[PDB]
This record gives C-alpha cells, sequence and structure tokens, in this order.
C-alpha cells in the first residue's frame, strides 16, 4: 500500500498512537546482560536504554569493553549505523575510542548539549582551534580545525590523533541544532537537506567504518535519522518504490536496537519525511 495513502489513512482516522502501540508490541527482546552489570553502571545514560548484547560495539581493550551502542546493519539497504547515547562525563573518552576502531568518517549529533534547561550530553568537541582536547584514559587527541554555522545546521573539521601511534584522521561532525526542545518539527524540508548533506559527505558509504549517530538517549531522533535514509535508499533500488514498508523496516532495525522511534508524534514525521523525500528520488 502506498505509504501516502496509508498516511491520509492514518490521519483522517486520528490512530497514530494505535499504530504505534502494536509495533512496541511486536518489537523484538533480546538478552541486555552486560549493560546491565553493576560495573557498568555510570556507562548508561538511562537505566531503560540498553544496548542488546548480541548486536553491541565492543571497545578493543581488556579492562572493560561497554559502551552503550549499537550496529545496525541493513541487508537489502546496504548501510549499516551505529546508534549511541549522548557521552557521559565518564564515557567522552570510550566515545572517540569507538570512532577510531571502527574507522567511522562522520558523527551525526541531532541534539543541543542543554534542552530544556538540563544537560543532555557532556561538551566533548572543542570549540576553539588553539584549545584542543586530550582523553587520557584512551589516549587520543582531538582538534577543532574548521566550523561552518548555517541556520539550521553545523559541519564542523575535526582531527583526531592515535597518540600511540601518531596516526590521524579528520573526522566530520554534523550537527543538526534546531529540533525543537517539545514535540517534532513542523516541516520534515530542513531535516532532509540535513540528511543529503551527510550522504554528500561521504560519511554513509562502504569505504568508509559505519556512520555514528546520536541524540540523547540514541533511539528517538537518531531512530527518525535511519528509518528514513534506509526507507529512501529502498525506494531507489526496487522495482516498485510503492512496496516499501516503513513500519517493517522500523521493526527490522528494532531486531537491533531497542526502542527506536520514542512517540507517535516521531513515527509521523517519519512518515512525513520519507514521502516528501521520495519526490527527489524518484527524479528532480
Amino acid at each position: 500500500m502506498e505509504m501516502e495513502k496509508e498516511f491520509e489513512q492514518i490521519d483522517k482516522s486520528g490512530s497514530w498512537a494505535a499504530i504505534y502501540q502494536d509495533i512496541r508490541h511486536e518489537a523484538s527482546d533480546f538478552p541486555s546482560r552486560v549493560a546491565k552489570l553493576p560495573k557498568n553502571k555510570n556507562r548508561n545514560r538511562y537505566r531503560d536504554v540498553s544496548p542488546f548484547d548480541h548486536s553491541r560495539i565492543k571497545l578493543h581493550q581488556e579492562d572493560n569493553d561497554y559502551i552503550n551502542a549499537s550496529l545496525i546493519k541493513m541487508e537489502e539497504a546496504q548501510r549499516s549505523y551505529i546508534l549511541t547515547q549522548g557521552p557521559l562525563p565518564n564515557t567522552v573518552g570510550h566515545f572517540w575510542e569507538m570512532v577510531w576502531e571502527q574507522k567511522s568518517r562522520g558523527v551525526v549529533m541531532l541534539n543541543r548539549v542543554m534542552e530544556k534547561g538540563s544537560l543532555k550530553c557532556a561538551q566533548y568537541w572543542p570549540q576553539k582551534e588553539e584549545k584542543e582536547m586530550i582523553f587520557e584514559d584512551t589516549n587520543l587527541k582531538l582538534t577543532l580545525i574548521s566550523e561552518d554555522i548555517k541556520s539550521y545546521y553545523t559541519v564542523r573539521q575535526l582531527e583526531l590523533e592515535n597518540l600511540t601511534t601518531q596516526e590521524t584522521r579528520e573526522i566530520l561532525h554534523f550537527h543538526y541544532t534546531t529540533w525543537p526542545d517539545f514535540g517534532v518539527p513542523e516541516s520534515p524540508a530542513s531535516f532532509l537537506n540535513f540528511l543529503f548533506k551527510v550522504r554528500e559527505s561521504g560519511s554513509l558509504s562502504p569505504e568508509h567504518g559505519p556512520v555514528v549517530v546520536h541524540c540523547s538517549a540514541g533511539i528517538g531522533r537518531s531512530g527518525t535519522f535511519c528509518l528514513a535514509d534506509t526507507c529512501l535508499l529502498l525506494m531507489d533500488k526496487r522495482k516498485d518504490p510503492s512496496s516499501v514498508d516503513i513500519k517493517k523496516v522500523l521493526l527490522e532495525m528494532r531486531k537491533f536496537r531497542m526502542g527506536l522511534i520514542q512517540t507517535a508524534d516521531q513515527l509521523r514525521f517519519s512518515y512525513l519525511a520519507v514521502i516528501e523525500g521520495a519526490k527527489f528520488i524518484m527524479g528532480d
């Protein structure tokens, strides 16, 4: 069923909450035993949001290999993403260790450091060229190279150095700065523009490791970003684009991380973004 007609049907009948709860009922449940060990309590921002054991990202250290991060592997679309929580004061070094070890080119950030008067993630990148950051627990150095501030997002060029080997790499930071404190955006136009800028950079392409994407918990806004990207790529690839079923794609992604798409409003926004984005994918 053409999603656009499905959309009007749900909107006229006002049943978004019912659709969304069906997804929650049918979603996968896999163990997350490593996340819940006592030694990891200060590595989790929220007690109810954990990576599944089967898909979690492991840090390459014998000490403690745990980080709240999951690998979402989309087999038909041929895309992979790492979804993670906003880093905590005690996990900023782990975060950059994971970016290094997984060979990522880009980091996608969908929240502000402070929202609703409270801190939603650590200030984990440097704000001035001449004031670099050193993460002593993981032996990395991070330097701001350049910054391009636009009305709806900011793109930063960063240099990450492995201090053990003195290798360096360029990381691109894509920061969407205008998601509202409450609700979802009224139009998906600026979010789609942002997604296409990430794509154009190479950060989503198979020559690099998976993109790292986060918000505060790494399931809500972050889920919207990967769901829309994968659905639009499948509409590109298939003989019949109307065959793409966004609810089924979302349930597949939920095999790899719990809780993706947090509200019925985020579900509706995801439909809207894919519907409007398709009016480029089919040739404009």
